[PDB]
């Protein structure tokens, strides 16, 4: 009964060298790497060592294209760099950037085998630059390659094709990237959780509506849950994953869940708005424990308020470890009601449990 903790300090060298002040910051991992030691919960961890994702793994999810230009600027000059950061929505690119996306990755990656060889039950792996906003040809939002979408292909790749991996992404985004890669496919069922506000939220798609089920052999098997006119908090949460995240999941029977575990719904955070605390995403995740014989990756995504990240993330380790749910402090926003029976409306059709 062993969870497996992946971090390395060089994630922290990617950086934005025209505004050292933008939110994601190298101290992001530190911080939440530091709690956990504060805390005590890292010496009840395996250490799980970092490595680089190779090329041929990137192309698991990603175009030869999209590998080529990323990986070239790692010998950039900065006016290159931010010529090149520049063409994508929200990114910003250093010397360091592509070494940081392949050690994001392939730390998921041993955390993912682990897991799957039984030498862990679960894991937490602290890494940046995130990843569920990266598409299969394009950087975006921060992200460079799609770590959890990666992952899932990967463990795919050391079991077998059809492995049922469930993604669920409560980072306040939509994981447009990761919704995009398996849109078409039945064996990854992608749950996102994110404030939508009638497509005004970033990443600003209709993509991210509750009426994209997914495509072709996919249908049923993308999951949207848009909040929409409302501070959501652990109240919307708990409801979303009583009515819609656990039923769904509990039938469609992972076989290894990921969490695109972004913290930028918490309490605090200052671009999310919302009021997530530390105890409800414990709460979420002893919930998804339950799933998959256990076989939970806690995969970090984004969230930017340094103390709000560190306690939930620590929080969410403390459960992967066994320890028992702290306790939650109201009516669900009346939007809240309105988005969650949207989705069940759309899903009821695949799921029988709904
Ligand atoms: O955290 C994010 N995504 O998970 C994120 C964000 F919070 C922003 F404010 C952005 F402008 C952006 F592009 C992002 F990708
Ligand atoms: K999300
Ligand atoms: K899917
Ligand atoms: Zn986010």
């Amino acid at each position: 009964p062993i969870t497996g903790l992946v971090y390395d300090q060089r994630m922290m060298l990617h950086h934005n060298m025209w505004d050292s002040h933008h939110p994601e910051l190298p101290q992001r991992i530190s911080r939440i790497f530091s709690r956990h030691e504060e805390l005590r919960l890292l010496s009840r961890c395996h250490r799980i060592p970092a490595r680089l994702a190779t090329e041929e793994e990137l192309a698991l999810c990603h175009s030869s294209k999209h590998i080529s230009i990323i990986k070239s600027s790692e010998h950039m000059k900065p006016r290159d760099l931010n010529r090149l950061g520049d063409e994508y929505n929200s990114i910003f690119i250093s010397n360091e950037s592509y070494t940081c996306a392949l050690l994001a990755a392939g730390s998921c990656f041993n955390s993912a085998q682990a897991i799957l060889t039984g030498q862990v039950r679960n894991a937490v792996a602290i890494v940046r630059p995130p990843g569920h906003h990266a598409e299969k040809d394009t950087a975006c939002g921060f992200c460079f390659f799609n770590t959890a979408a990666l992952t899932a292909r990967y463990a795919q790749s050391i079991t077998r094709e059809s492995l049922r991996v469930l993604i669920v992404d409560w980072d306040v985004h939509h994981g447009n990237g990761t919704q995009h890669i398996f849109e078409e496919d039945d064996s990854v069922l992608y749950i996102s959780l994110h404030r939508y506000e009638d497509g005004a939220f970033f990443p600003n798609s209709e993509d991210a509506n509750y009426d994209k089920v997914g495509l072709g052999k996919g249908r049923g098997y993308n999951v949207n849950i848009p909040w929409n006119g409302g501070k959501m908090g652990d109240p919307e949460y708990m409801a979303a994953f009583h009515h819609l995240v656990m039923p769904i999941a509990r039938e469609f029977a992972p076989e290894l869940v990921l969490v695109s575990a972004g913290f930028d719904a918490a309490r605090g955070d200052p671009l999310g708005g919302f009021q997530v605390t530390p105890e409800g995403y414990a709460h979420l995740t002893h919930q998804l424990m339950s799933l998959a014989a256990g076989r939970v990756l806690i995969i970090l995504e984004g969230g930017y308020n340094l103390t709000s990240i560190s306690e939930s993330m620590s929080m969410c380790t403390s459960m992967l470890l066994g320890d028992s749910p702290p306790s939650l402090d109201t009516p669900l926003k009346t939007s809240a009601t309105v988005s969650i029976n949207n989705v069940l409306r759309a899903h009821a059709p695949f799921w029988s449990s709904l």
